[PDB]
């Protein structure tokens, strides 16, 4: 049944609660972003109103075939009224179209649901700065101090430099980038840009990327694999067998693959710097795991919460074990005591 951390008290609202059937006493279903654990349950036979960003709206219509009359897109950074309640959607710095939602309850309570986010100091100057938040429903994916990772900018620098070096040394090398969901598009677009290539991909992936309002996208992507020297493939296929097989497919156009697996965290991060990362190699194939995260590090999360000073924190990730729950509640108390709220 629908867990308490997906219900918004004092409203007829739920967030990311599409796999429990008709939720008793829900008049509007919000969707924070188009990732499968969050949309799980939506389909073309959904007949309740869905509130979301413009981008998430394009994906619901075009990928899931939800009928248009049920899709209610809202602009960002704008005060809107839904079933008599003021709401605002804010950029979550997650994947394209991902939002946080501010709810202004009739009784005066203000609630922030972060959805999935990567906390950034730029958020300290949105409509969030203007009033007090009583309850915070928080993306706690990496809520433990061992989770450090570099900035998205440093990781992209590493990938750009690595790819450019390899292809300039061997013009017959192919670069492959794994994907299994929207998000992390900068990886493959930044690499293609330094190489003067378009990114080649399947028709299903091309379709997905056309929903995202990325400027000049027609100039950056294609379904013609042969004309492109950056290929996207399903993440599952980023391994020596899958890559050997793909190399066969290119018809002796290429004699070397350099591949990138964007991962979240990987325990190599406790000891090693981004400058220091090395590939796994077999023959003429090299695979790089790069720590490109679209979730808050532990320090980013802590800084955001200490700035916001909520009265109550409700975790939405890692809530399934008592040991996880108790670990997280300990960090929340430290944060609050260190900062004085
Ligand atoms: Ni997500």
């Amino acid at each position: 049944t629908c867990p308490f951390y997906k219900k918004i008290p004092g409203t007829g609202f739920t967030v990311d609660a599409f796999q429990y059937g008709v939720v008793e006493g829900c008049t509007a279903y919000f969707l924070t972003h188009f990732h499968s654990d969050h949309y799980a349950g939506l389909s073309k036979h959904f007949t309740f109103p869905v509130y979301c960003s413009e981008i998430t709206g394009n994906l619901l219509k075009n990928k899931l075939h939800v009928q248009e009359q049920y899709i209610h897109p809202l602009p960002l950074d704008t005060e809107c009224i839904v079933n008599g309640v003021k709401v605002v959607l804010l950029d979550a710095n997650h994947c394209p179209g991902a939002v946080m939602i501010l709810f202004y309850l009739p009784n005066g309570t203000v609630i922030l649901h972060t959805g999935d986010f990567r906390a950034d100091p730029s958020m300290e100057r949105s409509l969030l700065a203007d009033q007090k938040v009583h309850m915070l429903y928080l993306d706690t994916t990496y809520c433990s101090p061992e989770y450090t990772f570099p900035s998205q900018q440093e990781v992209i620098r590493f990938a750009i430099n690595t790819a450019f070096e390899a292809v300039t040394l061997n013009p017959h090398a192919l670069v492959v980038c794994g994907t299994y969901s929207i998000g992390k598009e900068k990886v493959f677009l930044a690499i293609a840009d330094v190489l003067g290539s378009k990114v080649g991909m399947s028709q299903e992936k091309y379709k997905t990327l056309q929903c995202l309002n990325i400027p000049e996208i027609n100039s950056l992507i294609t379904t013609d694999m042969c004309s492109s020297l950056v290929h996207l493939l399903p993440m599952m296929q980023i391994n020596f067998k899958g890559l050997q097989s793909h190399l066969k497919k290119c018809g002796g156009k290429y004699n070397q693959i350099l591949a990138f697996r964007p991962t979240g965290w990987t325990h190599s991060n406790k000891f090693t710097r981004i400058a220091d990362v090395i590939p796994q190699t077999k023959g003429n194939i090299s695979i790089y795991g790069i720590p490109y995260s679209e979730h808050s590090s532990y320090l980013e999360m802590k800084r955001f919460v200490q700035w916001l000073k909520p009265q109550k924190i409700i975790p939405t990730v890692n809530v399934g074990t008592w040991k996880s729950r108790s670990t997280m509640e300990k960090y929340f108390r430290e944060w609050k005591l260190e900062a004085g709220y």
